């Protein structure tokens, strides 16, 4: 079997993206953030503070004929942000690919980031199942579920830059990229989709050949490198400054941002320097935040969606997982 499901940025910097997902009987369609960092697929459902709900879609398992409550099944969340609840199996189905069984965390509690994003009705975790956060008995996610049906053991992510996008589920459209998908290792020793970039360039500059360990995380907005990185990309800014009270790098609205690219293997992904502009860091400001921002204070570097929408990746689930890039 195969799955293809069509991805949109929820608002006009891309800082997140959604994909509709049909969950129970007759169908309820949310849109949830497919995040390849973690490992849990949760909801806004009719159980979640009333308070707490403010324009997402949500989840009713009363009605569907389908769902069936895990008897003392809890889950807790964070990633500042948090949900937490209690947890039903029922029929998930992305893109015309179906679960029967799947793990559907229900919400009673979310907090106030997700209760202000009315375009995300909840998450699809993508990352691998030992992350998964269900006690006392983990779950597995939509992708282990779907792996062996799938003609494929695989997922890819094309995320558009300003546009649509694709997730597909079992297959490699040969027509999505152009050139040759480069395949690199992945450790899961972490649970994440993790691996080494062999460098990076900035604008027309020379290739710094360096190991880069980190994870790629399409739940993950910007692109956090180390602080070495991301202080030579900002030096080629006229006027960008690391600010303390804004939390990162900003830059003047009037700048042209230079690309930036990355190693993979001995293959390169080009980020357009527009891919790197989150615009004014408050309405009206001349002041633009930056989309390549220090992982110094996190503790791992995150390829995310900047990075991402770059490539066709490939989320490779065979024995050995590995991951595939490239250029669009
Ligand atoms: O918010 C992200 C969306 N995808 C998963 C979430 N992860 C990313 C990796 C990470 C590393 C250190 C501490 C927290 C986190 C949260």
């Amino acid at each position: 079997s195969t799955g293809s499901a069509t991805t949109t940025p929820i608002d006009s910097l891309d800082d997140a993206y959604i994909t509709p997902v049909q969950i129970g009987t007759p169908a309820q369609t949310l849109n949830l953030d497919f995040d390849t960092g973690s490992s849990d697929l949760w909801v806004f459902s009719s159980e979640t503070t009333a308070s707490e709900v403010d324009g997402q879609t949500i989840y009713t398992p009363s009605k569907s004929t389908t769902a069936k409550l895990l008897s003392g099944a809890t889950w807790s969340i964070s990633y500042g942000s948090s949900s937490s609840g209690d947890v039903y199996t029922d029929t998930v189905s992305v893109g015309g690919l179906t679960v029967t069984g799947q793990a559907v965390e229900s919400a009673k509690k979310v907090s106030s980031s997700f209760t202000e994003d009315s375009t995300i009705d909840g998450l699809l975790g993508l990352a691998f199942s030992t992350l998964n956060t269900v006690s006392p008995t983990q779950q597995k996610t939509f992708f282990d579920n779907a792996k062996a049906s799938l003609d494929s053991p695989v997922f890819t992510a094309d995320l558009g830059y300003h546009a649509p996008g694709t997730y597909n589920f079992g297959f490699i459209d040969t027509t999505a990229y152009t050139g040759s998908i480069t395949y690199t290792a992945v450790s899961t020793k972490q649970g994440f989709w993790e691996w080494t970039s062999t460098g990076y360039a900035v604008g027309s500059g020379t290739f710094k050949s360096t190991s880069i360990d980190g994870i790629a995380d399409t739940g993950t907005t910007l692109l956090y490198l180390p602080a070495t990185v991301v202080s030579a990309y900002w030096a080629q800014v006229s006027g960008a400054k690391s600010s303390s009270s804004v939390g990162g790098y900003v830059f003047p609205c009037s700048a042209t941002l230079p690309s930036f690219t990355f190693g993979v293997g001995s293959a390169r992904i080009v980020i357009p320097g527009d891919y790197i502009d989150f615009g004014p860091i408050s309405t009206g400001s001349s002041s633009c935040f930056g989309g390549i921002q220090s992982s110094a204070g996190i503790g791992i570097n995150i390829f995310g969606d900047v990075a991402l929408k770059a490539a066709f990746v490939v989320f490779n689930g065979a024995t050995t997982p590995t991951l595939g890039f490239a250029s669009k």
